[PDB]
């Protein structure tokens, strides 16, 4: 890396690790459309295995970007519409609530109070349906934003319906492969197990446990290299050869709703650039990010705005990730750690480094 970049990263990251007590970390800066990688520490402390560019990490919520992108591609293919009511795809979903809730609502957390999480007692397809049928909304559709896995997960389960594929095959075929994310998995195969880092929560080594709609809402595992490649793709959609994906990417970055100074895409979250750092930093905090907030509709939605600060945080019980990019400046960063540390800290660091370029 050019010394500038080096200095920046090191200057900012080291202290973060030290303070947060992060066992491993990989970072990639995308500068002028070129990535530069940094790794630190361990992937597995016990076996003293270090973090490399091949180490796999749990994306947690950053999976939502993928979901949102696979959904846009489906839209671009003419297989679904955001305006379609949910029932068109899950006709058994017969209860009165479901009435006017469309794919758009689900995909954006504005359905009217769907829970953050799917209850752990929900296992079968039967449990699921019940869960849905019996859910009672707190608000009218399209009035209040509630960050929810059961909201977005559901959208992604249904988006792939017309295709005929399972969520995983569709992601693979339609997203991973075309983009050349060969080390990106929902289910990590045996041949890759050796590179899969241990999450660490309370000194204990942990892995994401399976659950309803996990693939769809938080099930991706990937590497710093593939992450960087994913960031490059979202930064320059137009260079993507596959029409639908290209288009699909752009739709995921479209602005459907606004709250405070933030806009809701399809998995992505964006702000206007330049941005008020206090805004994003503090906004990232759980108390704020997970709360119920009133939304204003953008009618019609605004197409992907080059001047933005695009991003998404993500976490599992043993990991914590962050991605941010500014299409207009051809810059981004990706931060992967095998420890779930505080959001604002991630935000602060990303902004420091990115502000410096
Ligand atoms: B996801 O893993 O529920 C997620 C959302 C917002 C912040 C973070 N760290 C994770």
């Amino acid at each position: 890396a050019p010394q500038q970049i080096n200095d920046i990263v090191h200057r900012t990251i080291t202290p973060l690790i030290e303070q947060q007590k992060i066992p491993g970390m990989a970072v990639a800066v995308i500068y002028q459309g070129k990535p530069y990688y940094f790794t630190w520490g361990y992937a597995d402390i016990a076996k003293k295995q270090p973090v490399t560019q091949q180490t796999l990490f749990e994306l947690g919520s950053v999976s939502k970007t993928f979901t949102g992108v696979l959904g846009g591609d489906a839209i671009a293919r003419g297989e679904i519409k955001l305006s379609d009511p949910t029932t068109k795809y899950w006709p058994e979903l017969t209860a009165k609530q479901w009435n006017g809730i469309t794919l758009l609502h689900l995909a954006t957390y504005t359905a009217g109070g769907l829970p953050l999480q799917v209850p752990d007692e929900v296992k079968s397809s039967s449990d699921l349906l019940r869960f849905y049928q019996n859910w009672q909304p707190a608000w009218a559709p399209g009035t209040q934003r509630l960050y929810a896995n059961s909201s977005i997960g559901l959208f992604g389960a249904l988006a792939v319906k017309p295709s005929g594929l399972s969520f995983e095959q569709a992601m693979q075929t339609r997203v991973f492969q075309p983009l050349k994310l060969n080390h990106t998995w929902i289910n990590v195969p045996p041949a890759e197990e050796k590179n899969y880092a241990w999450g660490y929560r309370e000194g204990k080594a942990v892995h994401v446990s399976p659950g309803a709609l996990d693939a769809e809402a938080y099930g991706v595992k990937s590497t710093i290299e593939d992450m960087a490649r994913w960031v490059q793709s979202n930064l320059k959609p137009l260079d993507i050869n596959e029409k639908t994906l290209q288009q699909g990417i752009q739709l995921a970055q479209s602005r459907y709703w606004q709250t405070g100074d933030m806009y809701q895409g399809l998995g992505w979250e964006m702000l206007d650039w330049p941005v008020n750092p206090d805004s994003i930093i503090n906004g990232s905090d759980n108390k704020i990010a997970l709360a119920a907030r009133p939304v204003k509709a953008i009618t019609p939605p605004t197409p992907a705005v080059r001047a933005s600060w695009v991003h998404k945080t993500g976490a599992t019980g043993g990991f914590g990730s962050y991605v941010a990019f500014i299409p207009e400046k051809e810059l981004g960063i990706v931060m992967l750690a095998n420890k779930n540390y505080p959001n604002p800290a991630r935000v602060d660091a990303a902004w420091q480094i990115l502000n410096a370029l």
